[PDB]
RNA sequence: AUGAUUAAUAGGGACGGUCGGGGGCAUCAGUAUUCAAUUGUCAGAGGUGAAAUUCUUGGAUUUAUUGAAGACUAACUACUGCG
């Protein structure tokens, strides 16, 4: 009764300059609300990507 | 002729370069195991020849991040080694 998919943004993942393809992909985060931010729910994530893609 | 038999493909001991998973463990680890904290998601997850006992909005199972305890040291591993 909530449909939680149409309340999220999309953020573009960026790789360091040591690699050449610096666009990895996109991810979803919830909205920022009262004493609940989107950044602190985002600052811990680890992305696994093949080095052949970078 | 002044006086000691060889130097055992017997044994012991010295020496030389090695060899080995041989003999307490100090930690250095380990894509894993029930557990703990946080995160996303929505209905089942186990388990079996079929099932049931069990756990499931207190969100199970799955997913991510970070931890803490826990034979051996998987694969390498063999008609191979050491005692």
């Amino acid at each position: 009764v909530v449909d939680p998919f149409t309340r999220k943004e999309w953020f573009d993942i960026k790789a360091p300059s040591t690699f050449e393809n610096r666009n990895v992909g996109k991810t979803l985060v919830n909205k920022s609300t009262g004493l609940k931010s989107a950044s602190d729910a985002l600052k811990g994530r680890v992305v696994e990507v093949c080095l052949a893609d970078l």
